[PDB]
């Protein structure tokens, strides 16, 4: 008897009845006690003495064979002890090794970090993904993942190490083939990764997220090819309220926060500093097995950000058999920001990038029905190279309703670079342009409009403020088709302005082009006293439909038109008024109209 | 001592000091094993020996024994635990019993469900409510829940169990007349049922949440008269960062995600998908005596969906002696779809719904002060029932701005149905109209103003594309009375349009109606050289205060006015210019204008 | 043995091994014991026999020994039991005592309270800190607190008491230079407090948070200076889904619900009833060590508000050796209103106020770079001081798209008082103008611009409704400089007014002046039969660029011009026709417009 209690068996030979009620179960006291786990029960010699985690200490075999025990009786939660740091040291074995595997997770065994997990130098210069929860090397063999969550108050640890070549691959948790999977509360930090999470497998899964999650300096060297810190790859999955921060030189080159590439996916309610990107939205065609073609419902919603590159980044592409389409995207509610920076010192800035695909081509994509409202844009006034949108690849529809937009460009693309086809850009007349870049536009256009065609498109430039530094508010080149197109440019802050709209290859003229914006002409009239007609001495408005008076009369004896229309040989026309005849001659500022 | 130990008070004996630290408290085991509780402690057999869940026990008289024990104490949480499904079999009795209720929820008492709760087919065919918070049939006479929250990684299954008549109610949980209870982290599936929470009774409760839960396949049979997931019944409550889904044909034409029926309550970031309806928002009278005869503060915001009928539901209505109220709405942020289906295939597709009474009264509603702003929505182009608004009721106010609506109609009413009175229905210029519905618009007008009357109401149309389908833009038939009100179409992508607003009882003329349109007129001159007077050919133009040239002048000899004003027969009349004499005839382009 | 098992290290003695697995580890029962730790083992007298609380039992001491000796291990997570109230009876000592501090938080040390924890009546009429994370007198000289979560079901009862003396302050948790630290879950109750909680120091922090928390009735004297319920003084922090209720007449005059005081900070999805403010939204020069002097990245959400006084309060200030800065802010998303109340019975109500410093200056202020979109304000139609912004100090911008603003003002400043000095103000057409308070403007400007001065600045009014009790929709008194503007006043809703804009210094001929709107005026033409001219009577209009008719011709042997210019005597001119000649006298509404 004191043998049996002092033994391994002893705690299951003391009574025990939940607060002396005798209508409770008889239990013993290693019943209640099997009600949890932690690690502690698993961390032990083959002698079954408890080891002591530390720096010297691999603490992998024992966490697997907690999740391997634990999964063996239907799930349930481990607890990773707060007030230890718990070293990993060595790779995992089976499935997981064809994935750097350190852990592998399994179904409904959830993991309560609490306390800390750092990995030991072992990984140093190596690739590593610390959990994982395909069970196969091959993800198209692979098993599901189900009912695995991470959370607590604890911390992943990278180590700080730096990668050891650009084509390694680094991840903190690659859930897999994952349904209703979540990581909540944790922070991870001190790294160079590829990922610090990435959710399903090429569109196999549904219902993951991540919330309330700490991403702390997780690029940290020239290495590193590239970064993501969250990707989803499953559909009905999401990132929530967490909080992203990186202070690595190359991080504002190289990372993004999280990239959404399924359907009816969100990216809400977060804060970002020093990254380079906000989120991609992305179909891969490549990605499209489990969920099909098709990337939409994406939403990226009332995000903080300060940003060196672009904020959302909009793209489809093709493989052989397979094509990739977006649409049915919101992106709301945002304020975001570019970083102090030098012009041209990191990837062009943008609120929104139409991203040409990892090959460059401009001619896959196939984005539409994108809506984006109520979001605001700040760029410092030095960084040229910052757009509300960049758009580098064919669009086939994207819509900007009440933004403000404080930057250099609105629409902008290279010249001489893509050649995108555009139909159904609308930018409606309540998105405010800022004025912090006035004076800093010569030579510029603030809408640059360097496509192969714009159809189907609405640009209503408002100004808040003079920028007479620019060189237009809107320019198309004569290599730009333009049709079936509203154009306007509203006259207020333009009075000054040389050029206010310009189509370099007279493409206003078109049969299906509406447009409307300020010149100065000149006019002559016949010398009559009376109702007397004054002609523009130009002949170049001969699409105009009607025009009217921005200048007001400085004389007593006669009046020019109020408005004015057109004739065939293409001046202008309209009746004034001679008080006392005479030859007039003036200079008057006009609204140009043309069906409108 | 060895036969106290091996009792159930032998824990009791074993004694035990924290961290053997000699400033702790000297306690018992058993003292430290009593500050948790599970199922297990009240899972037993008359002689206190456990019992395992399985398929053959019912599991009810158990949970029931721990909840009561536990509220004896002033309260707890009582953890059903993982690795096992624990099944209900039986009904509850006492208060519960006529809600045909099976376990009674009690204040302070706090559920953490790891494992698996799934009904047994003891109650196929039949109704139920798993959890109640009443503690009296008669919900009127019944005491309050408080302070109960129901959480946890766990599962509520229904058991796929068909209803068997129509009148039958089946829930999860009614919480009752309920304050600070809440829903956490569970999935509901597998099952017919009405609702799967309930939060409230007829107003009386507060702080009622439903929280990053799953509800997945609820409805499953013809039988099942209606479904909404969640019903908010008490003020300063809601539902957010939830997932609905539905796969049955029937879900699509009765289910909705959530009802909001009193004030202060909202439904936010949540995904649905499979449903016929989003969100009902609604004032019942029947509803108000717990928190008044109000409805207002209600929100509905960044929400993803795929839906076949409704996105948002508006209503108020009346009793004997109450009246309902519904006011201080905000729908924003949305992004909603009709999902792929054949024309009138299930209930009209709506982003807004104004719905008359269960009755099909539309004159007792009182709905006003709504703002719907910065969504989107969108519907395939086969489907002829898709409105940003189907206006079927009475309607006091409601305001649209800088929403992006890709559907068949913009604002809709069916003819010979309902006549509704209109009052400050706001429709901005900033709403994006889509094309995604050009060409199929024959025989129909996209804005089809099927109203009694309507009042202090803007309505102004932009187009972003052709669609010379469509029979007109907005169209108030001669029934319609209008009065106050702003209704103006903007040129673009208008100039082939034959009817752009029509006015079938010349409505337009009213002293305060404020118009602006295109249409085409054929103007003749007089013979006169010079300034030279063009009349309209037609006299139907009384009401018209200006208008101005939307087309180009071919001409050489001569120009047509610009601008035009009428004359009391009803022509229009403007000054143009001979440059040599003759009787002029054009037909031009113009935009009417009226007090605008 | 029998006396080692009933000793205090008899569990100790015990062994167990998880589920008989023998692959666990062998341990001993008071291992699996020590994994938690709660209250009742360090609540005990001087011998180690447990104290129970209650009201004669000052928990205090015991809970700072558990916090300090879960400390010394690296820290945990204590819990503060169900079904039990922990009473508090004492101050603590140390370097809290000069914060009047109860219970000193240390890092890593987490607090799951699911009990109660009340304040007894020691500490009536006197100052209290209930929590608190500095670790000296002088915060300047404190430690930070890093990794502190309290969060559960439980309650912080403040036990009613009055405040003695309006100069002493008393908050729930002041976590003090706080890093990860959060609450979560808990309700804050029946006091009369300064704050409930606050997060940071002067900058000092990061990523602290409170979320799901109730904050109810927190003010009940008019003993009490000042109350805002959460201060937020560190970035990259925030409130989330959160409720706030007051029920004190004080509340309404006296209490705000959060500070929003640092960079990158939010307060997002919560509601507010009975309070006077939402949120105070500045940059305090005062407050600038710990993270710089500019507040930046501030955003404001989906709220749901009932307030008295104003929603989102500006503003920022100077030292004598730092100036605070305030910039890019986001304001979306809420919906609020004015509750019930008298005219001028508690502060001036308002959605934005820019709001002079704590000693009156309206000079100091550098605010810009504000977004207020997608938000609905109301007030009852008695409550005359209601305004959209009042614009009480410097403003150097701001900016105003699709919002809903039913209110008596738009535009406000008091005349007589400051006199702002305005740039930036951008009010977009997309705003829409709410008729409740329709004829109740008697003698009032719905735009009442007492500035000093206007610059680069939109005002774009867009009536919906009539309101004819007003004098104007917008005026500016002849002080104010009005320059590089843009002012327009749309015609719907006002052919009946008297005056629309009103410029007192006839500032609209600015040369960088742009304007528009309704006047009406009387002409007189020559009696020249054919084309003819019109001219004006009054000579008011050098600074019309032109004019065009919102009034029918009701006549058949005439026509005035459609449109109009002027003459260097300021008359207007245009050409009509004379059917028959004769001079012709006609009174006609006109738009009057200038460079636009
Ligand atoms: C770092 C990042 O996320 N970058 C984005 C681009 O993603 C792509 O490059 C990545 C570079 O790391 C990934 O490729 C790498 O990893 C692949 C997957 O690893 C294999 O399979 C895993 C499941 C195993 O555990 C591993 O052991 C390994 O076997 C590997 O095949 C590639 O060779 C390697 O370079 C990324 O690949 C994806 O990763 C996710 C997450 O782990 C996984 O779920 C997917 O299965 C996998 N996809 C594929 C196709 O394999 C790869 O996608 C991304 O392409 C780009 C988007 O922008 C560009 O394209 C847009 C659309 O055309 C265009 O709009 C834009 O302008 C372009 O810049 O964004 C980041 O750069
Ligand atoms: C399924 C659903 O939610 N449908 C919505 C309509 O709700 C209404 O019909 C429901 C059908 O199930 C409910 O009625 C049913 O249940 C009633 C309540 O059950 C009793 O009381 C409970 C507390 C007990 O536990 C039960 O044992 C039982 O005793 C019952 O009285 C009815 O006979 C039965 O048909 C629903 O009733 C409400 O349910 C909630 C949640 O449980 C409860 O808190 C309320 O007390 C209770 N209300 C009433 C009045 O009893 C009943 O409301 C809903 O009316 C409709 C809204 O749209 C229509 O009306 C709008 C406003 O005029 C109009 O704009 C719109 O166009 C119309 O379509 O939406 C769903 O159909
Ligand atoms: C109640 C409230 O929050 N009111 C807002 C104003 O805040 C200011 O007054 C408060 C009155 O309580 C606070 O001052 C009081 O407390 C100070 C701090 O206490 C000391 O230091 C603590 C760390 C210790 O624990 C205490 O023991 C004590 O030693 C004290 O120095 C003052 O004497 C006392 O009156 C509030 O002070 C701040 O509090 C936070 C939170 O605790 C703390 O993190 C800060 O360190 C501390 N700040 C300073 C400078 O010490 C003080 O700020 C607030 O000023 C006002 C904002 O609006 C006005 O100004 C706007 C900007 O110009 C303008 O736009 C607007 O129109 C103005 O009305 O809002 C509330 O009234
Ligand atoms: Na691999
Ligand atoms: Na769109
Ligand atoms: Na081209
Ligand atoms: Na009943
Ligand atoms: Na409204
Ligand atoms: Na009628
Ligand atoms: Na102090
Ligand atoms: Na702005
Ligand atoms: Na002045």
């Amino acid at each position: 008897f004191r043998a049996i209690i002092e033994s391994p068996e002893g705690a299951g030979h003391v009574g025990y009845q939940y607060r002396r009620n005798t209508g409770s179960t008889m239990r013993m006291v290693s019943d209640v006690l099997d009600e949890r786990v932690s690690l502690w029960d698993f961390h032990c010699d083959p002698s079954g003495n408890v080891i002591q985690p530390g720096p010297n200490v691999d603490s992998r075999q024992y966490l697997q064979a907690a999740i391997d025990y634990v999964s063996s009786n239907g799930g349930g939660t481990i607890t990773i002890p707060a007030g230890y740091t718990w070293y990993l040291g060595s790779y995992g074995v089976g499935g997981i090794a064809g994935h750097s595997g350190i852990i592998q997770l399994r179904s409904n065994v959830n993991l309560n970090i609490e306390g800390r997990i750092h990995l030991s130098p072992f990984f140093d210069l190596k690739p590593f993904q610390v959990f994982v929860g395909f069970d196969n090397g091959d993800p198209a063999s692979s098993g599901n993942l189900e009912n695995c969550h991470i959370y607590g108050h604890g911390v992943v640890d990278f180590g700080g190490y730096e990668f050891g070549a650009s084509s390694q691959l680094r991840n903190g948790v690659a859930f897999g083939r994952s349904y209703n999977c979540s990581v909540t509360g944790i922070t991870f930090q001190n790294g160079d990764v590829t990922w610090a999470i990435t959710l399903g497998w090429n569109g196999y899964g549904s219902n993951c997220y991540v919330r309330k999650c700490r991403f702390i300096n997780l690029v940290n060297s020239s290495v590193n090819a590239a970064h993501s810190t969250v990707y989803v790859n499953c559909p009905y999955s999401g990132v929530e309220s967490c909080y992203f921060s990186m202070s690595s030189s190359f991080a504002r080159n190289i990372a993004c926060s999280v990239a959404l590439h399924q359907h009816d996916t969100f990216y809400r309610g977060s804060t970002v500093n020093g990254y380079c990107r906000g989120a991609y939205v992305v179909m891969h065609a490549a990605e499209a097995a489990g969920a099909g073609s098709y990337a939409y419902n994406m939403q990226v919603e009332n995000n903080i950000a300060v940003i060196y590159g672009q904020f959302v980044i909009l793209g489809s592409d093709v493989t052989a058999t397979v094509s990739g389409h977006l649409n049915d995207v919101i992106v709301s509610g945002n304020i975001v920001s570019i970083g102090e920076r030098a012009a041209f010192s990191a990837p062009f800035g943008a609120f929104i990038d139409i991203g040409p695909d990892n090959s460059g081509a401009s001619n896959v994509q196939d984005i539409q029905r994108v809506l984006v409202t109520g979001n605001s844009f700040y760029a410092p006034a030095n960084i040229t190279d910052s757009a509300a949108i960049t758009l580098r690849a064919n669009l086939n529809g994207c819509t900007f309703i009440a933004n403000n937009f404080d930057c250099r460009y609105m629409v902008y693309n290279a010249p001489g670079t893509t050649s995108p086809v555009v139909q159904n850009l609308v930018w409606d007349k309540s998105n405010v342009i800022g004025g912090t870049h006035a004076n800093q536009r010569a030579g510029q256009n603030l809408f640059d409009m360097q496509f192969a065609s714009v159809v189907n498109s609405t640009i209503e430039v408002q100004l808040s403020c003079e920028d007479l530094s620019m060189f237009s508010c809107i320019l198309f080149p004569a290599s730009c088709q333009l049709s079936y197109s509203k154009i306007t440019v509203d006259s207020a802050w333009t009075k000054s302005m040389s050029n206010t709209a310009v189509f370099e290859g007279n493409q206003q003229a078109g049969a299906n082009v509406y447009v409307s914006y300020p010149a100065t002409v000149n006019l002559t009239s016949y010398n009559t006293q009376g109702a007397v007609p004054f002609f523009s001495t130009d002949t170049n408005y001969a699409w105009v439909t009607s025009a009217y008076s921005l200048s007001i009369n400085e004389n007593l004896d006669f009046s020019p038109p109020a408005t004015y229309t057109n004739k065939a040989n293409g001046q202008l026309v309209g009746v004034g008024y001679n008080e006392i005849g005479g030859v007039r001659s003036v200079s008057v500022r006009l609204m140009l109209q043309r069906q409108v």
